[PDB]
């Protein structure tokens, strides 16, 4: 499960970010999630399923359409990276 | 470039998380060197990197030819991913 990875809270975060013109609002909101809830939001299959979403945003760049896609098919598992 | 990811100082402290047989070292390196060098550590073409060479360790469990044959051919543009 991706329970702990806080998934909705990066999307809020990341989509809030952008509003204010910030670089690098990936990173960002990665450090601010993980200074607040720690370790538990960096496993690698958070990273895999943030990566997908966020790969298809920056070459899709809807957000909307991306983060539905991830959210129904990408489960966080290795093989993931290759089809979402 | 990469040099800001501090990619060499993940590759150790995952080694040492690992050599003390503790569980989830990727999210433990990727916190704790986030606590101590914040969001450059974790913009999205460090991630591509981390996620090539730590993908390719989870598959063939090798580790040094993982590390070298990440930082010879990964640069972290999101076009990497097709052939870590």
């Amino acid at each position: 499960n991706l329970t702990h990875c806080r998934l909705f809270e990066f999307r809020l975060c990341l989509l809030e970010c952008m509003s204010l013109t910030l670089d690098h609002c990936y990173a960002r909101c990665t450090t601010v999630i993980t200074q607040i809830h720690g370790s538990d939001t960096n496993r690698f299959d958070c990273t895999i399923f943030k990566t997908c979403y966020y790969r298809c945003y920056v070459l899709g760049k809807t957000e909307d359409h991306c983060w539905k896609g991830t959210a129904t098919s990408v489960t966080g598992d290795v093989g993931d990276l290759e089809f979402c």
